[PDB]
C-alpha cells in the first residue's frame, strides 16, 4: 500500500513541450518517526534522465497537495519513445533521501489530443 498520485499531462505541439502537472498524493506510507513523511516528487523522462525537476517539500504529511507543473522540451517524433517518471521521495536533512513510491508512464499510452488528469497507485521503486 504505497499510496497514490494524481497528475496531469498535456503536449504543446507548437513549442514541442510536454507539460506535467503534479497535483497531489494520498495515503503515502510513513517513513519517519511519528507516523509521517516529508514527501516531494522528482520528475524526469527516460531515457534522458539528466533534466530533472523536484516539487517543494511538503513536511509531515501523508496527503500532500502540490499544485506544481513542469515542462520538458521534447521533439514530437521523439515523444512516443519516452517514459515519464514521477517518484515520490521522503525529504530528510541528514541522510540520502529514500523513495516512498513511484509511477512510470510510457508516453505511447497517452491520448495527447486533450489535457488528461489521472490517479495512479504508486509502485515500489
Amino acid at each position: 500500500k504505497l499510496g497514490k498520485l494524481q497528475y496531469s499531462l498535456d503536449y504543446d505541439f507548437q513549442n514541442n513541450q510536454l507539460l506535467v502537472g503534479i497535483i497531489q498524493a494520498a495515503e503515502l506510507p510513513a517513513l519517519d518517526m511519528g507516523g509521517t513523511s516529508d514527501p516531494y516528487v522528482k520528475v524526469f523522462l527516460l531515457p534522458d534522465k539528466k533534466k530533472k525537476f523536484e516539487t517543494k517539500v511538503h513536511r509531515k504529511t501523508l496527503n500532500p497537495v502540490f499544485n506544481e507543473q513542469f515542462t520538458f522540451k521534447v521533439p514530437y517524433s521523439e515523444l512516443g519513445g519516452k517514459t515519464l517518471v514521477m517518484a515520490v521521495y521522503d525529504f530528510d536533512r541528514f541522510s540520502k533521501h529514500d523513495i516512498i513510491g513511484e509511477f512510470k508512464v510510457p508516453m505511447n499510452t497517452v491520448d495527447f489530443g486533450h489535457v488528461t488528469e489521472e490517479w495512479r497507485d504508486l509502485q515500489s521503486a
